[PDB]
């Protein structure tokens, strides 16, 4: 499924995962992706910080949902 | 230049372009500034639906214009 990141630069970055995927999986995408270090991505869902052992269905993430990247 | 985007919900945003800028520039100066998602946007003119590779200038889009957003149905 297609998400989007946000980032606080208006950049936004499109990813392909599955919501069985956990939030490290996630961040070291984005790293692949955009080069950002894992331990420097706080990743924003509905007001809720996401934490790396969590899957995306744990938070009811669907697809084309948007998660927001703060560094 | 200034142009005009009118939404479905009687929200008109205002954004300065240049005529040489893309669709796909446009949509994410849009996205920027109201945060609607690029693949929701659809962007209306004289009644043509604009597409993302080609610019203003191509549509013959002059200053203080008004485009039309529509917004692809929720969710995919
Ligand atoms: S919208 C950014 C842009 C304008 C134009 C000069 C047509 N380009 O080639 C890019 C895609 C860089
Ligand atoms: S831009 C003219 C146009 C718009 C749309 C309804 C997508 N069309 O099918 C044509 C190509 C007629």
């Amino acid at each position: 499924m297609q998400i989007f990141v946000k980032t606080l630069t208006g950049k936004t970055i499109t990813l392909e995962v599955e919501p069985s995927d956990t939030i490290e999986n996630v961040k070291a995408k984005i790293q692949d992706k955009e080069g950002i270090p894992p331990d420097q991505q706080r990743l924003i869902f509905a007001g809720k910080q996401l934490e790396d052992g969590r899957t995306l269905s744990d938070y009811n993430i669907q697809k084309e949902s948007t998660l927001h990247l703060v560094l």
